[PDB]
């Protein structure tokens, strides 16, 4: 069952933002090295996959270089029940593109803290001033922020990012500042209610610094790249 949290999420009274209800984001992971460091995001979107940003993978294309943490609130003492688990086998995107899946060396167990978020339809274009929700450990609780998304032709105004997005990415982004995911939460999901539950449709992927005036956060666009998600999957 995917994209509906067994603990409902709460809205804010990552930079700024705020403490995310304790395991309101059950597909939320903490990708750390083989060190137990954390340093990216990533969401689980099905029991034996979890999406996150190439970038993340820059140091070494070794699966076992890398093991994922899920159920986790607090992010240096792990709760009794957390889930970590290896990974088996890494698959950049073919086109370089700052999108991978990381296949786990075991499907994770589904309960009340561990869910996977839902995959959107091809090509679907989050509409402008979508609020949506980003989270993440990064620059030991972890965090939230509600984002307006912003259409890529505005974003791409020199009075905001100056034609750098392109049509496989989306903005989200509070443009008067203070509020932002920023380097830990890179990998991590950018999600949107749709109907009843939370879709996957951004990783966490770039920006002109954080949460800077008239700078929103750049997201991989989920959407355009379902189908090619579906068939490594479906091949692996
Ligand atoms: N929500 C704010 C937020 C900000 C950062 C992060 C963590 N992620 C990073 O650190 C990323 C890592 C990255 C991501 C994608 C890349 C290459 C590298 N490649 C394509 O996806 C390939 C395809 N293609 C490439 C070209 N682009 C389009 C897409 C267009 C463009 O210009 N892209 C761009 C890319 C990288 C950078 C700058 C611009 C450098 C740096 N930005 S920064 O200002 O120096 C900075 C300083 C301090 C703190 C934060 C940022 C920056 O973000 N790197 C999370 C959240």
């Amino acid at each position: 069952d995917c994209g509906k949290p067994q603990v409902e999420p709460k809205k804010c009274p990552v930079v700024g933002g705020c403490v995310a209800h304790p395991h309101s984001w059950p597909w939320q992971v903490s990708l750390r090295t083989r060190f137990g460091m954390h340093f990216c995001g990533g969401t689980l979107i099905s029991p034996e996959w979890v999406l996150t940003a190439a970038h993340c993978l820059e140091k070494s294309p070794r699966p076992s270089s890398y093991k994922v943490i899920l159920g986790a609130h607090q992010e240096v003492n792990l709760e009794p029940h957390v889930q970590e688990i290896e990974v088996s086998r890494l698959f950049l995107e073919p086109t370089r593109k700052d999108i991978a899946l990381l296949k786990l060396s075991s499907p994770a167990v589904i309960t009340d803290k561990v869910i996977p978020a839902c995959l959107p339809s091809p090509n679907y274009v989050v509409a402008d001033r979508t609020e949506c929700f980003i989270t993440g450990w990064g620059e030991g609780l972890l965090k939230e922020a509600q984002l307006p998304v912003i259409e890529n032709k505005v974003c791409n105004r020199y009075e905001f990012l100056n034609g750098r997005v392109q049509s496989t990415e989306l903005c989200a982004g509070h443009l008067a500042g203070g509020t932002d995911s920023c380097q830990g939460d890179a990998g991590g999901p950018l999600v949107c209610f749709e109907k009843d539950k939370y879709i996957l449709q951004g990783v966490t992927s770039w920006g002109l610094g954080c949460a800077r005036p008239n700078k929103p956060g750049v997201y991989v666009r989920v959407s355009r790249f379902v189908t090619w998600i579906e068939g490594v999957m479906r091949n692996n």
